[PDB]
């Protein structure tokens, strides 16, 4: 419901923009994706309607860079690009498909701590707008390849703010303790971007930080926009202007339909009014978020028919074609994902369900009440658009489910499940083994 | 350097079966993963061997049932196939795989708490050895099939013993309140087995018992042979004979080199010594394993060339081509894998290992004491052929690795790699989004 837009209940039936979610099981078969056109056109105007407000006190640009690992199916990330989206890609993949999906390279960014020289070439081809450099042996390796390909390579800075470790705990742990960002303290932040400016074939562009993921609490954000903005300052002090500020994305998604979460405003207002407090010691450059779940998770929906209904001393669980491979986020983390019967019974029933991989791990919910599941029904999934079939796999040799676009123009199979085939499709047998 | 029988440190290189490791990867490329053909072969001879004992104490066969699961690359189940290895299916594709490596049909075993009305239908085509049954639910169905077909379908039973809560804490847990199997202790599994003897499309062939997996103590094995064979007794009691004992997999690697674990010998030695002991009340019937890890575990290793050397100001990472999307062990259980420089450095240092993934948990390792790691080097990770390719996905848009498997008739391509074409050859975009 929360955080659902598009998806009602029609006569004891779940539809998802007006789509009998019973019926596309049914036509499209099981386990099925199910993709909301008009969700994502929801999630992607609530954040171009909370930070208009940046484009007309700064009179600079707000852009919103798709963070494509949450999820990148072509038809998706040619959806988020006719909307005018951005894209922040992390690997030569993302790069590939961002091109391939007509986004323009002025709002391509390009993250990762271990870029290859293969990945950098390609950056500068496509003239991405920036490379959110990760480390020194990455803008070393960058300038030497621009001045390879004989162009000029812009460079970002994701660094790790000085945020304080009463505040937010984990935060300030999460910044230190991973393999991402230079340092702001050690100065290290501040040697690689010197170090830049003096080189030939490196246009320094910005800075960007990136705090964590699933994050349902402003105060994270407020501190990072600070610290960030504190370093802009030191920056200027030292005669070094910043044209873009990026705050990585990780805006927490409403898993749990109980409890009301900060919505995209909340996010602008806190960032925006941050930002301002330092409208005279530096001058208010472009703002970019890189979200990934709070853009196409909500959007999307795990159809999988029960097969079986297994009674036991403690428990009830309920079978369905659907598992861990498909969806990996419940096996994975344990984490929560809202679970349904797309048909309204006149009863409920507190039940278990489970995929049908022999692995433990393999189940979607515990002790959920639902209607009266029986064999044959729909259960739906919410909330799986995002890190879902981007971490999907063929674990217990399994192919990964079909998915469907639900938009006004109608339903279309954006793409194509596995077949036993494909499964071997890479699979080569020596001779001694013929 | 445990259970690692093929591998060997010459002239400051990594050899894995004769093999120079860093020139596999220059040959190759990287991230690769290194399949060991004689290391498999020793894995398995080790269990033929010490079970010889079975059949030479009672005349029945001792079969060795692959579980496909830990890794079914054509290849791998290709090479198990000519051993005279059996095969453990969970999915339709498992089963198609096992039939295409010329696995023998009463080798092959089907586990599964979700088997669909598809995949029974081609077990029974293919009249394998057994279903093994997870629920009385899938009896019917099983029955119900084979009517149709007009075929007899062979059946065992996977139940859960009553294992004590205080000995084995995790063990006991698990056979209750997970989806496997069929209570003992409710009297759900002899109910299943008594009505099983009634339906007249279903042939009951015997029980099967899976407690666990990387376990390295030979106790829960001990445990679990004498409570399977209390409830045989008990079945024999009631008229019902038992034809095969399956007690599934389970038995660990030497992941961690410190610590000394059980081998396949006392594997044996815990089980047979315990099945003997029931040789006055029932007749010994065929013993079945599924060993899965202790066949291909300690077979594989996947290299990873180091493009960038990052130093913070506690931690000097070392980044590798090679992610958690190719190997998803270290960042989904934190668990231990050994990893070193593949060339012998004058000097050793402390650093930790990540991929390039853009996600804080793709770490292979933090604190590891390798020879001096010089960007362009290889590191090789050992232990990953089992759980590791089955796992492996796209997350962040990256193609599975390529695999090579070495044996002493040279070295072959087993597995190749996906390219950005492959990313999307799945994708399809709907007309209003061209
Ligand atoms: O801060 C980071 O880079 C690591 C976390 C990223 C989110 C990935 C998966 C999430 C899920 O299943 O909820
Ligand atoms: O009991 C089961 O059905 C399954 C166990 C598989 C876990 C895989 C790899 C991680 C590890 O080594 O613990």
């Amino acid at each position: 419901f929360l955080g659902n837009d598009t998806v009602e209940i029609k006569d004891g039936r779940f539809f998802i923009d007006g789509y009998d979610a019973i019926e596309l099981a049914e036509k499209f078969g099981t386990p099925l994706y199910v993709m909301s056109e008009e969700q994502i056109k929801i999630n992607y105007n609530r954040y171009i309607e909370a930070f208009k407000r940046w484009e007309e006190e700064t009179g600079k640009e707000f852009i919103v860079a798709y963070a494509y690992k949450a999820n990148a199916n072509l038809a998706i990330t040619r959806l988020l690009a006719k909307l005018g989206c951005g894209a922040d890609v992390v690997s030569g993949g993302e790069l590939y498909i961002a091109k391939l999906s007509n986004v323009p390279s002025k709002k391509i960014v390009f993250n990762g701590n271990c870029k290859t020289k293969e990945e950098i070439i390609m950056g500068i081809e496509a003239n991405i707008r920036a490379f959110n450099v990760d480390s020194i042996s990455e803008l070393i390796l960058i300038n030497e390849t621009a001045k390879e390909l004989g162009e000029t390579a812009n460079v970002a800075f994701r660094i790790n703010p000085n945020v304080n470790p009463k505040t937010h705990p984990k935060i300030s742990t999460g910044l230190k303790k991973n393999k991402f960002g230079l340092d702001v303290e050690s100065g290290i932040a501040m040697k690689a971007i010197k170090m830049a400016l003096e080189m030939e074939y490196v246009n320094v562009v910005g800075v960007h930080c990136h705090i964590g993921s699933q994050l349902t609490d402003i105060s994270p954000f407020i501190e990072e926009t600070r610290k960030v903005m504190d370093f802009v300052v030191e920056l200027k002090e030292e005669g070094i202007e910043i044209e873009d500020v990026n705050l990585g994305g990780g805006l927490g998604i409403p898993y749990y339909k109980d409890k009301q979460i900060p919505t995209q405003k909340d996010l602008a207002d806190a960032i925006i009014n941050t930002m301002l407090k330092y409208k005279d010691k530096v001058e208010m450059p472009n703002l970019i978020l890189e979200p990934g779940r709070s853009l196409v998770a909500t959007a999307g929906y795990l159809l999988g028919k029960v097969h079986h209904i297994k009674e036991t001393p403690v428990t009830k669980w309920v079978m369905i074609d659907a598992g861990m491979n498909d969806m990996m986020r419940p096996a994975m983390y344990e984490a929560y994902h809202h679970i349904i019967n797309c048909k309204v019974k006149n009863e409920k029933e507190v039940v278990s369900i489970a995929g049908g991989l022999c692995e433990s791990s393999d189940v979607f919910g515990r002790d959920r009440e639902l209607d009266k599941v029986e064999v044959g029904d729909v259960l739906a999934i919410f909330d799986v658009g995002a890190y879902g079939i981007s971490m999907a796999n063929n674990y217990n040799a399994r192919g990964r489910p079909r998915m469907v676009l639900t938009s006004k123009k109608g339903v279309f199979l954006i793409r194509e499940r596995e077949t036993y085939a494909d499964l071997i499709a890479k699979d080569i047998v020596p001779p001694h083994l013929l």
